[PDB]
């Protein structure tokens, strides 16, 4: 159903770096900061809950992981302009980069979340192949990190997020995702 690629609850996380938290207005960092940021985005997220869950169920990925990416990438659409990110390259709740993939659908619909989620799954698969001695959940983590920085950037489990935006991509996302999971996603 939703567990084909792992369980976010089983992944270890150090959460948001201060590079991510500060700018969001927090005076502290880590897992609790991630969750606080996730909570500030819940109401906006809730607007798309049904769709997030429908796509997760379709593709056999946890809806909370999709929600976590959404929060991180666009704050559930709050920082977008007609679906575009501030540099004009990312499109949609999940911020598909127009330079790498032609964007499909409306910015906040099922087509878009499908596309973004598919890209994610492809990164997961690549990591599964690249490190077949990792556990499924570890692989999920690596797939999320790659979503931000590419598969090439994942050379180990411990330092995967170095080189991602704020050096905390997946750790942050996973912490946000754990908050979501707690909230019915």
């Amino acid at each position: 159903r939703t567990d084909c690629y792992g369980n976010v609850n089983r992944i270890d996380t150090t959460g948001a770096s201060c590079k991510t938290a500060k700018p969001e207005g927090l005076s502290y960092c880590g897992v609790s900061a991630s969750k606080k940021i996730a909570e500030r985005d819940l109401q906006a997220m809730d607007r798309y809950k049904t769709i997030i869950k429908k796509v997760g169920e379709k593709l056999c990925v946890e809806p909370a992981v999709i929600a976590g990416i959404i929060s991180r990438e666009s704050h559930a659409g709050k920082v977008l302009k007609n679906g575009w990110g501030d540099r004009g390259n990312g499109f949609g709740l999940m911020q598909v980069d127009k330079r790498s993939h032609k964007p499909q659908g409306t910015w906040n619909g099922e087509v878009h979340i499908t596309q973004g989620t598919t890209i994610l799954i492809n990164f997961i698969k690549t990591i599964q192949k690249k490190f077949p001695s990792w556990t499924k959940d570890q692989q999920l983590k690596g797939g999320i990190s790659a979503y931000n920085a590419g598969a090439g950037n994942v050379r180990s489990y411990a330092r995967m997020d170095i080189g991602t935006t704020h050096d905390d991509y997946a750790n942050d996302v996973v912490a946000r995702a754990q908050y979501y999971k707690q909230h019915g996603y």
